């Protein structure tokens, strides 16, 4: 069964990754960077999100695995004195399936593949953009931006912005406001909006058409974009699970204590 | 088929009653406020409140139609100059049907069914509880209480504390809550929490035991409570659809524009 | 120089009490706590706002310590260890002084003093109440109740719904919303208000009359309520300061870390 | 008396700047848009803002008078209809003074006036600086940005951020969070901050020194940043009143209903 590993590049990474390697040696692993059926993520969920992004062409036949080397966190839920207990299991669990958000863009397409979150910002000038929701017109934002999260991202980005944590079981998506202007001619919903599968999110300008769009780490400039389309894409991220640690557990030990 | 009406009780909705109960008249309609198949109810959200908890022993044989004397509500969605369309058609549609919110009080069991939301106060003392989810203790809870709201019932009192709008379609319940100490020695999540089906969220007392538990529009102070169970209920509501109506265009009606 | 000290009641602030007492003893000062000068509250904020309460006849004369035999408080900002240190200085420091805040009833007046804040809810109904600012009508409130923190009470309830931090230097008052409902028709400012000196907000009834309203740690039952006149106190509450201990330094310990 | 007129730029705008012009000739106005000591905004609160900077070093001398061309502004308070009611009065009123926020930029010094706020953000990267209260570390902000806004200016971007609104006669400044990060290592106050006179807040980086820095609209990029110093200004903006328009009125108006 092919592997591979991705460091976050420091000095306690890069020797756990190295010693994992030599203990996948002990047993019939092969490293394949290139076609792997295992990715583990050794550094953050930063590091995580690099990963996945790096093999998103093959996510059916890919079980990913996070080890984080400084705090918890939620997609990396390994410390780093259980690696070698996670080397000899690996090495033959049962597979664990999350929803992802697909982003596509147009102008006058480009699919993405977001982990985490999507928002739009304004390049420079004013955000406003009209949000359409099934063909239907629902608002007129105006303010910084919008973000769209998918469940296990409602603890990233989502969080701060006053979006809601939702369980990962559940094939959803939440737009939440960034900033929005709300007076007696201008008006938002305010409230963050979670949206079930097969239900399509728009947004479309106004006056400016130039819009810094981001997936997950990844921002990149768009010009002249007509409209942008948000729905729960029909691919899932695999996780290898081995052992019970419960969603509402990670929220507890990354945000309660711990 | 059988069928009922309840009013708000004022001039506009007992006359808008009588002249539908004529209307049925004239087809094989027949009045039944005691094992009804139709329940219409003509006033707003508070009425149709009552009628649902009239016949919450009979939800699986009962499809509700809203009625409207006053603004636009969740669930009176049918204007009153509508109202002999909805006569003929109802005499012969199609059945919609919302999640509900199951709610269990344990003593030294009280079960009760909630369309909107159930709340958690402190009768007059400060409000203490621990918040268990799937038998995890998850948090201490310090502050004026907890709601747990059913996916409709988001855009009532959930909405009013900063929960996130979701989707009728989605079998889920959200809880919020409200006015929470944090400070560097209490801590709550403060963000809003959405559990799928088949998840428990327990809370336990402290050291006051006397709450004051509401479900929906109904309040009632319970003494010597043991445990408040929650969970998404396995019963769900009938609706009488006729016309596409979506859960965001009501939004928008009842919070943009109308 | 007269002097009184208030307990928390449990073994370590009794004890803490009792030693205080032997230390003043050495001193020429003077026990006496229907008539004191210096006021000592030994436990909690909780234990300071009774202490506060029982001599706010006497204001002008009185300047007030604090001895937090728990967790740091803001009115309370005096370990137990340093308790020898305060005896002594105590007998022979300059007096720092915060603004209050002033109630007034109206039935068919009744004025009280806060420390903290000024909260209003409804006995049970819901809580209709029209907000007059200086003679103009600027809201019709719908919701939960309403909060009126003095500067130095922003850090307690205020904190928790929203309102903003406010140095003690500044005379003023700051309202806040509880659970408010805002939806096409009925809207709020939803913002918290931060009003001067000599600014008068009124609080009037529409429907129901009876308010449970409340007065830092007090909470009674007003029935045939007129108005409620909120409005920055003419009298000051004195502290007797022997070392740099700024608010904002208070904040971080209490909030940050410690 | 020396008067100059700005205007938006449009077709409503530029022709009740002449027809004022025409009616200041027919009284011994003198136009001079050099040293002038009455300056009139035509447009909105953005075309005030613009005319506010233009003169900038000359506040003491100038009482600022705005007119609303669209919609009710809070600094444009007088309607298109009122001009020529204005044009005599204004030819012989009493003046209105506001605070205003000083910033405070230093390399390895750049001062800027704001009438409204003074926004920090990261260009790029990730936003992480330290929060200096008087030279007393009180947090480490992570997230998108922090804004500082003068008292008339938190009815502006400070409110969208939850921010709350105050009344201008107060002599302060306020600081809101933008999307901070809150985890059970990252920490922030959450709340927002009033400070008063004669406090200075200190801005520090951690790691990246180029910073988005905002002053009103303007939007400059700063590279190679030490620190940024906010204090509440010794110069203060000078109104001309002819009415009485309390600010709790502008905020009923423009938030509530008109
Ligand atoms: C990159 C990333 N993803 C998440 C996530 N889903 N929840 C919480 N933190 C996350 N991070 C790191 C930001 Cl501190
Ligand atoms: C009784 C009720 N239920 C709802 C609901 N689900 N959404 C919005 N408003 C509602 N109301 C009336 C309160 Cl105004
Ligand atoms: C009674 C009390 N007053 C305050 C205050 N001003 N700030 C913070 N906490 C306070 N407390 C105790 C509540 Cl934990
Ligand atoms: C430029 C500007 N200043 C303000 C202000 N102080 N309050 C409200 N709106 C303002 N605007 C225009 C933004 Cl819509």
């Amino acid at each position: 069964m092919k592997y591979m590993i991705t460091s976050k590049g420091d000095e306690k990474s890069d020797l756990l990754r190295l010693n994992m390697i030599a203990g996948f040696g002990e047993y019939d692993m092969e490293y394949d960077d290139v076609e792997p059926e295992i990715v583990i993520s050794i550094g953050g969920d930063g590091t995580f999100l690099s990963a996945f992004h790096q093999y998103e062409e093959r996510l059916d036949e890919i079980a990913f695995i996070g080890i984080h080397t400084g705090h918890l966190g939620f997609y990396a839920d390994w410390r780093p004195a259980e690696a070698d207990k996670l080397v000899k299991l690996l090495a033959k669990y049962q597979k664990v399936s999350y929803p992802l958000l697909k982003t596509t863009v147009k102008y006058g397409e480009a699919t993405y593949l977001a982990l985490n979150e999507s928002t739009v910002k304004s390049s420079g000038g004013p955000f406003v953009v009209d949000v359409v929701i099934n063909d239907i017109h629902f608002e007129r934002f105006r303010g910084d931006g919008l973000c769209m999260s998918t469940p296990s991202g409602t603890t990233a980005y989502n969080k701060s912005l006053g979006g809601a944590l939702m369980h990962p079981s559940i094939e959803a998506m939440q737009l939440t406001e960034m900033a929005s202007i709300n007076n007696r001619v201008y008006r938002t919903i305010g409230s963050p909006l979670v949206f079930p599968k097969h239900h399509v999110v728009s947004l479309q300008p106004v006056n400016d058409k130039d819009f810094q769009i981001s997936v997950d780490h990844l921002s990149i400039l768009h010009r002249d974009v007509q409209e942008i389309r948000y729905e729960v894409s029909a691919k899932k991220i695999h996780f290898a699970r081995f052992r019970s640690f419960p969603f509402w557990r990670r929220v507890h030990d990354s945000f309660i204590e711990d």
